[PDB]
């Protein structure tokens, strides 16, 4: 489906990242972008885990929940889930982050199969703004750690 790419860099340490690594089952705070969360039930290998993760949407419009494989690895330093049982057509999302100079430079793909054109659009639209806040979020989290 429509695969929506967002990009962000911060001047902040890899740190940070561990926990938006694990931002399935971390949040240190919380998400406004998100509602419910859930990762467990999978397997555990060498420095990477996979399991299922049950994810949900609140001010998504559309109140409705979705489950992925979502795969940890902390020796890849990457993030990837794949559809599992979803809407039941498809949905896709990864996360992935490296470094790039005195800053680091995050990137979110964001892939999801929706019902309605209309809405597949109106949602892919603001998937943007959604992203601005989570975004944002980090960012705002990473000041108030930081906090100069």
């Amino acid at each position: 489906m429509h695969r929506h790419v967002v990009t962000k860099v911060l001047p902040y340490t890899p740190d940070q990242l561990f926990e938006l690594v694990g931002d399935v089952d971390a949040y240190p705070k919380f998400v406004p972008w998100i509602t419910g969360m859930r990762t467990w039930n999978g397997r555990v290998d060498g420095a990477v885990s996979t399991v299922d993760a049950e994810a949900q949407v609140g001010f998504s419009f559309l109140r409705e929940k979705f489950a992925t494989r979502v795969r940890r690895d902390k020796d890849a330093r990457s993030i990837d889930v794949s559809l599992l049982y979803g809407p039941f057509k498809r949905l896709n999302n990864g996360w992935r982050f490296m470094p790039e100079g005195d800053a680091t430079r995050v990137e979110f793909v964001i892939e999801f199969a929706f019902k309605s054109a209309l809405l597949d659009a109106m949602l892919a639209a603001n998937v943007d703004r959604a992203a601005g806040k989570l975004i944002a979020c980090f960012e705002a989290r990473a000041q108030q750690l930081h906090g100069a």
